[PDB]
């Protein structure tokens, strides 16, 4: 599995490829079926315990990684799973004729492809596949674009046609090269490896955003930014890869369904959740009480309807689990609090609360 055994190849390949299309993840994530997953979406189990899949994980890295690896561990696991979806290719009777007529980056597409949408969905586009057994690959191109696969992904369909129309990489090279000339718009000119406050009001300058506004925080949660004070290179290509934005005018496209995923069912908590994070400085465990009234008062105002009294309240540093929990509070409680639960194990600052709150 060495990754030296393929120094033959070229340096742009499969695995970068879908780098570019689906993205990749260096720790363990759930997806969106809620299973454990790490590199270029490889499932690791369907067991709800992180350390069974971190288990399966230091199993196949041959490591104890703690949920985290790198690049190159991503690539072996990738390879893998390349190597099993040639051999089912293979084996199927449409698709086999196809996959063995093609050059090798052509092959890379059609890989692409399957691993978007599986044998079946691939085999499904009879006339395309016949085209590029025959090399008519302009016709393949239209033909691919008129389909449902090009509506779902347009960005990436259209650079698995060009791929196949032209038989090289221009289309992923272009890709890298638009991010990375977006990305040197703003970062930092000391540092390479983020965006930081400049840029970031830049950023929200082009996207026609109050850096206040929430529509920041939620770009700052799709991008799973891990701090205010900055952005790294990594969350910039990651969140744009993720969205499958390629510019300014797709990100801000982008925004409002964004917004709609917070009425999806546990989205909102998970944004709630994410911010005592992102606020936070990152070498304190807590969260400064003015900074987490901000960002209470932004995330919460119109949904809590005792906001205006916790801010009195409050008037007169914030863990993790008080954060959490506030959300909860939020959630049960009675417009005129007469069914709090006292013995229900609520923060001090919460059973507090409703002690100050009662009379008013
Ligand atoms: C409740 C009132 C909060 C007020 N501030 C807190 C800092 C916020 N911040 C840093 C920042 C951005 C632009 C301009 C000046 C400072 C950020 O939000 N960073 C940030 C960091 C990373 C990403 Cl991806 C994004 Cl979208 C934003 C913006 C809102």
């Amino acid at each position: 599995q060495d990754l030296e055994n393929l120094y033959f190849q070229g340096s742009m390949n499969i695995f970068e490829m879908l780098r570019i299309d689906e993205g990749l993840r260096l720790k363990i994530y759930k997806d969106t079926e809620g299973y454990y997953t790490i590199g270029i979406g490889h499932l690791l189990t369907k067991s709800p315990s992180l350390n069974a899949a971190k288990s399966e994980l230091d199993k196949a890295i041959g490591r104890n990684t703690n949920g985290v690896i790198t690049k190159d561990e991503a690539e072996k696991l990738f390879n893998q799973d390349v190597d099993a979806a040639v051999r089912g290719i293979l084996r199927n009777a449409k698709l086999k004729p196809v996959y063995d007529s093609l050059d090798a980056v052509r092959r890379a597409a059609l890989i692409n492809m399957v691993f978007q949408m599986g044998e079946t969905g691939v085999a499904g586009f009879t006339n395309s596949l016949r085209m590029l057994q025959q090399k008519r690959w302009a016709e393949a191109a239209v033909n691919l674009a008129k389909s449902r696969w090009y509506n779902q992904t347009p960005n990436r369909t259209k650079r698995v046609i060009t791929t196949f129309a032209t038989g090289t990489w221009d289309a992923y090279k272009n890709l890298r090269k638009k991010l990375e000339q977006l990305y040197n718009r703003y970062k930092d000119p000391q540092d390479e490896n983020k965006i930081g406050i400049d840029g970031i009001q830049q950023f929200c300058d082009d996207l026609a955003l109050d850096p206040a506004s929430i529509s920041v925080l939620i770009i700052a949660w799709k991008f799973r930014a891990a701090t205010q004070c900055e952005f790294s290179k990594q969350e910039f290509m990651d969140g744009m890869t993720e969205l499958g934005c390629d510019s300014i005018e797709k990100l801000k496209a982008q925004i409002p369904k964004m917004e709609q995923e917070l009425k999806e069912p546990g989205r909102f908590k998970d944004f709630y959740q994410f911010t005592f994070n992102f606020a936070k400085n990152p070498g304190q465990k807590g969260l400064d009480l003015e900074m987490a009234i901000a960002y209470w008062n932004l995330v919460l105002n119109g949904r809590f309807k005792f906001l205006d009294l916790w801010n009195k309240f409050l008037l007169e540093s914030i863990p993790k689990d008080t954060w959490n929990l506030l959300l909860d509070f939020s959630t049960m409680i009675a417009d005129d609090m007469s069914n709090y639960d006292e013995e229900g194990a609520w923060p001090v600052l919460i059973d507090d609360f409703v002690e100050f709150a009662r009379p008013q």
